[PDB]
């Protein structure tokens, strides 16, 4: 997959000029046609501001106005119609109208938009053109792209290239070169924010206190997220800290995440007041960090959903899951722990023994000291602490148990144990923020 | 400590307007006064393209010209004395001059500039304004800030704000609000990239390939990096993987890193050809990723120099170092491993036994047949692998061995062990 993303301003006010890029040459007002010719992307994404729109009879007429104007210009230049247009909420008082709201709305809207576009299977080569963009929309688009690509890198290889053209001088300019200003192999960065308190999903920009309290109090999301919060924070922690069994047992409900994001995103869109006479758009609700955390959580869930399997979890499965999610010293300590449990099963098997629903402590043969569940041991033993895990050996007739024991030995958290791990990991996630 | 960074283009062509910010109001051509009033910055930095320079006698007359007119403007709106100004290398054909070079030189030059300004001690509250910036110089400045603060976050609390104003639109604007476009607590991101091949410290932009090979061969930096490259990647690995004994033994020479950066910086500057008649600057050398990696490596070293304890390295010191340097599961893993060794030393101390210069495998009492040094065991056991570490206990008269053993028990890599570990960590960093 090759993805070209382009940050745009007022594309009608652009002058014709020449562009050099990849030994090719292009006469036109925009960088997009030569960028497509050289890079040959599988998909193009154009990111521009609401403040280009010249219609205030509706919020959906305002967008179709902008989308049409963009579709004309793509015919004007040689640009293909294979594109997505993210019409992001911009700010400021213009001659053709007025737009007010949180300036950070643009980030959260593009973040959510890009989460539904960037593929969640396969490698990503990403090209971002910033030549034509507004400073603040281009930073917030750059920030939103990077933050999602980082979650993508956990499971897949992600290369990111960024271009800007030579600055434009009215009639001195003969040919602007399109420079590469970044080429990066994107580091894997799993989500490491806890979900915030219920003040930080939607905030009131221009709305009477009681109306806001009614909208907030109407949201199913905030009600459910109260009871679910800890289990989701336990899942986030299982990627960050190297807990392969917690990852499987705590794997989120994608449908319920999809539900929360759509409810919050719909409430936002609905509270946009477009006053048609006086040419004015007020976004009376602002997005909060909690919306971005949900968008990112659902994107990390989609990226990793391919690893999930049914409820009997074998040491061999935990090995395979671990080799995708983890790297460096985290990957290696996980393998040593699975090693210790695996080697003990091989011993049990040579003796013709197959214990079932036995605590890991009894399975490894520990002393009667320390029945407490400390953060230390839960995090140091890749979440496979001896007082919280239950082991089951599915009976078989060994002949080479060294390669057979992994498929037949299953780990499970106890119902009591899982609650102790969720606290420790949830607290450890919040204490690292 | 509160810091204010701003991105500037041509600050003369800016009209008077009024700006609202944080229960305040101000009238001027720029946001800096009201930003400086509301935010009470302990220090301020301004990043401008050099492409606003007019007098092309040579390089020091451009930077001079640009610094003069800036220092005029900062008196016109009373921007105080607590200020640094970074004249970054821009490119393009302008009305009063032409500038040629890699577009990425402004990233590395500003990264270098910022690396000597940002405090490497105590917490940081960084405020960034992009209102008056060129797109690319503002994006590279933002990227350069984040890269360094991420390293500072290893050791200190770092909070970051970005601002941009409502657009100035000349023929309807009454007043412009200063919007906060970002509020973030900066995640600790240790340096996580190997040093590259000796092609990628300085690259020729417009130098004939025979002249480049000449000057690459005269740099004392690339010859001294030949030796150390592995020893430095080992150190980078020590933070990233949780190897606190390797962090101490491989702790780089800051004076020697300083001199490498300055030799690459002053070699780049000395390949800038200025033509007074053609009004044309040409940067014939471009900075490579490797220049960026050295600047970041020197920055991580200054940030953590405080953790380099005196010899010998005791289990108590390794605990102390570890507690500062590592978080989450990596910290808990390292603590359990030092605890294995400590608990052993306690048992020895109780029997009045004080083994001196004994391999860790004999101290822990291991089987034979396992003297191969694997990636797995070096990375999984916090670099304290039983075939590469030597233990000593300084004998004493114990009263509470559970408190004393920590202070009197010293670890170090064997000379053979350290070279194997360097190879394993260096390699693990390259596969990343």
């Amino acid at each position: 997959m090759k993805l070209l993303v382009v940050s745009w301003g007022d594309f009608e006010r652009w002058k014709e000029t020449k562009y050099r890029f990849g030994g090719e040459t292009s006469v036109g007002p925009s960088t997009l046609p030569i960028l497509q010719k050289v890079i040959k992307p599988d998909w193009t994404v154009i990111v521009l501001s609401d403040t280009i729109g010249k219609d205030f009879s509706s919020v959906e007429t305002l967008r179709e106005d902008v989308r049409n104007r963009v579709m004309d210009f793509l015919d004007r230049i040689g640009a293909g119609r294979e594109v997505d247009v993210i019409i992001a909420p911009g700010i400021g008082e213009f001659t053709h109208g007025s737009f007010r709201g949180s300036a950070m709305d643009a980030y959260y809207y593009v973040l959510h938009a890009l989460s539904e576009i960037i593929p969640t299977k396969g490698d990503l080569e990403v090209h971002f053109d910033s030549t034509h963009g507004l400073n603040y929309v281009t930073l917030l688009t750059y920030r939103a792209l990077k933050d999602l690509l980082g979650i993508a890198a956990v499971m897949n290889t992600v290369t990111f290239y960024a271009y800007n053209s030579d600055p434009f001088v009215p009639k001195i300019t003969k040919e602007l070169n399109i420079n590469t200003i970044e080429t990066t192999m994107v580091k894997p960065t799993p989500l490491s924010e806890p979900l915030p308190g219920f003040d930080e999903y939607l905030c009131p920009y221009s709305m009477e206190r009681a109306e806001f309290v009614r909208l907030k109090g109407s949201l199913n999301t905030l009600k459910n997220l109260r009871k679910e919060k800890k289990k989701l924070e336990a899942w986030i922690g299982s990627l960050l800290f190297g807990l392969p069994l917690l990852f499987l047992e705590e794997f989120p409900d994608i449908g319920r995440l999809e539900s929360y994001i759509e409810e919050l995103a719909e409430t936002w869109g609905g509270a946009i007041a477009v006053n048609a006479e006086e040419k004015a758009v007020t976004r009376r609700l602002a997005f909060g960090s909690g919306f971005g955390t949900l968008v990112k959580l659902l994107f990390q869930a989609r990226i990793t959903r391919g690893l999930l399997v049914e409820e009997p979890y074998s040491i061999e499965k935990l090995y395979s899951v671990s080799d995708r999610l983890f790297r460096g010293s985290t990957l290696q300590r996980v393998r040593v722990e699975l090693g210790k449990i695996e080697d003990k099963a091989i011993k049990y098997a040579r003796k013709g023994a197959f214990p079932r629903d036995i605590p890991l402590r009894d399975f490894l043969g520990f002393d009667a000291a320390n029945r407490e569940v400390s953060p230390r041991n839960v995090l140091a033993h890749a979440g496979l602490e001896a007082n919280v895990v239950e082991v089951s050996m599915e009976a078989w007739e060994p002949k080479r148990p060294e390669e057979e024991a992994g498929r037949h030995t299953h780990l499970k958290y106890t119902p009591v144990g899982l609650k102790k791990v969720e606290d420790i990991v949830s607290r450890a996630l919040k204490e690292s923020h």
